[PDB]
């Protein structure tokens, strides 16, 4: 239980009630430390622990691809919960007031929450705090080291951020505890049923194609805290092998699959980063594993935290704005529009098929989502919109979308972020370049086009 997890947000005077843990980005029963912080809190206050959950109205920004994945995941964890004696509540409507509310009908004694350097998670935060009196702290359950502990400011690269993150490896990188029963059961509707009404909801935006029949195929990732823990275990044991070899081959299938399960906090990283450290298979592929889950991933975390404006052309380096300021007048080869790029109708096949993949699977391939978005850029008429086109598309249709890990790879492709300046071209300036011709060196792109038709 190391303090340097949990960060107090406000502090109060602690009632005599039940601790109250805000479930927002860190959706599991185990691994969970801010779970873990929030039921000793309440085993040192004589009181039990109670969950909640908020579906705020931004549900219907995304899909069903997304709604279901992650309500289907919380009617497990209801289960889990329950059989810790742990009650889990489901509100629907604004968080602001709905905790507020909960916190003065249950008599909470102190509210805990996982941390999401996301600005509407920020935005709740803000409406919750000048609503209660009572402590309130949030806890990093979704990193390895605590983002405000692993650096004190925004690293503009990998290799300044790793020597950081892996001198406090030793401190952070442990066991988890066994998350102990409520010593008695304590003291909002049927999540089936938010559910249904959800789905009629998103029903007429739901992504189509010629024939009405549906784009999505919910057989590829089935959702919850079971689901997860068998997808790291084939990893490890099928596919950790090849990772360092075959992670750039969109026609291989050799990743880990783990990130909407990351994402919904359906499983934590630091178990995963155990679980292959004490792995033995080839070095130079856990390196490499290592290196996403950790260093890429954290770094994301690190990205949107730092950077208010992430989603902003402002968050780019010097050198990247000043460089697409320089070709902004430039004149694109091609010039498509947000619908044209979401039904892929450009004349890049190896473009469209990163698309179809991205529609039908909701989880478009690592390699192709470099180029998916930096063609974005490519044939837009200015930076800004390729940006505001890429997040679109990847909030609404990855399954892992909304995530800082989508913001940090957008900011990587377009703005440079977390990259360096290479050879200067026309339009993309000084950005990293990958043509069609170069993706055709390192995999078969016609078995990816002939996958996704
Ligand atoms: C344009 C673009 C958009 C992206 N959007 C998303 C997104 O919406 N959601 C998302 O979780 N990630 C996104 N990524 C990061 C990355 O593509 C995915 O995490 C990765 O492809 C997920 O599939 P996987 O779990 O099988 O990958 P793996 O290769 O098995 O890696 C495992 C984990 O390492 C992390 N990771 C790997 N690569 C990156 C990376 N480049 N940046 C940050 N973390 C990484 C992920 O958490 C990932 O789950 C995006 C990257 C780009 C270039």
């Amino acid at each position: 239980m190391n303090p340097k997890r949990i960060r107090a947000l406000k502090s109060g005077k602690q009632g005599d009630g039940p601790v109250v843990y805000w479930m927002s980005r860190d959706q599991r029963a185990e691994d969970n430390w801010a779970l873990l912080f929030s039921r000793a809190i309440a085993k040192e206050a004589n009181v039990p622990v109670v969950v909640v959950f908020c579906l705020t109205d931004e549900f219907l920004e995304a899909g069903i691809r997304q709604y279901e994945f992650m309500l289907k995941g919380l009617q497990e964890l209801e289960v889990s919960l329950s059989r810790k004696k742990i009650p889990s509540f489901f509100l629907r409507g604004d968080p602001g007031e709905k905790i507020s509310r909960f916190v003065k009908d249950y008599n909470a004694g102190t509210l805990v929450t996982d941390f999401s350097p996301l600005r509407i998670k920020n935005q709740w935060i803000e409406k919750v705090i000048s609503g209660i009196s009572i402590p309130f702290f949030e806890v990093d359950a979704h990193n390895v080291v605590p983002c405000w502990e692993a650096s004190q400011k925004h690293e503009y690269a990998a290799h300044t951020f790793r020597p950081k993150l892996y001198a406090l490896l030793p401190e952070f990188l442990e066991e988890f505890p066994e998350l102990e029963p409520n010593s008695v059961t304590p003291e909002v509707e049927t999540l089936s049923d938010v559910l249904e009404t959800g789905v009629k909801a998103l029903l007429p935006e739901r992504a189509l194609l010629k024939n009405k029949d549906p784009l999505f195929e919910p057989w590829h990732f089935e959702p919850g805290e079971k689901a997860a823990k068998k997808v790291m275990e084939s990893f490890i044991a099928d596919r950790l092998d090849s990772y360092g070899a075959l992670r750039n081959d969109p026609t291989k299938n050799m990743l880990s699959n783990l990130s909407p399960y990351l994402h919904f906090g359906q499983i934590s990283s630091q178990r995963v980063v155990l679980e292959v450290e004490k792995a033995e298979s080839n070095p130079g592929s856990k390196k490499a594993f290592l290196d996403e889950i950790l260093i890429w991933k954290e770094i994301s975390d690190n990205f949107c935290y730092y950077n208010p404006g992430y989603d902003g052309f402002e968050s780019f380096p010097s050198w990247a704005k000043e460089s697409l300021n320089a070709h902004r007048n430039d004149v694109r080869s091609h010039i498509y529009t947000l619908e044209e790029f979401e039904a892929g109708k450009t004349h890049d096949p190896l473009w469209n098929a990163s698309q179809m993949e991205l529609l039908s699977t909701g989880k478009m391939h690592g390699y192709t989502r470099m180029y998916w978005a930096k063609k974005i850029l490519e044939w837009s008429e200015s930076p800004e919109k390729a940006l505001e086109i890429a997040i679109c598309l990847n909030d609404r249709y990855e399954l892992d979308g909304r995530d800082p890990n989508g913001y940090a790879g957008i900011a990587w492709s377009i703005g440079g972020v977390h990259d360096r300046a290479w050879g200067e071209r026309e339009v993309t300036g000084k950005i990293r370049y990958m043509s069609y011709e170069g993706c055709k060196r390192k995999f078969d792109v016609k078995l990816y086009i002939e996958k996704y038709s």
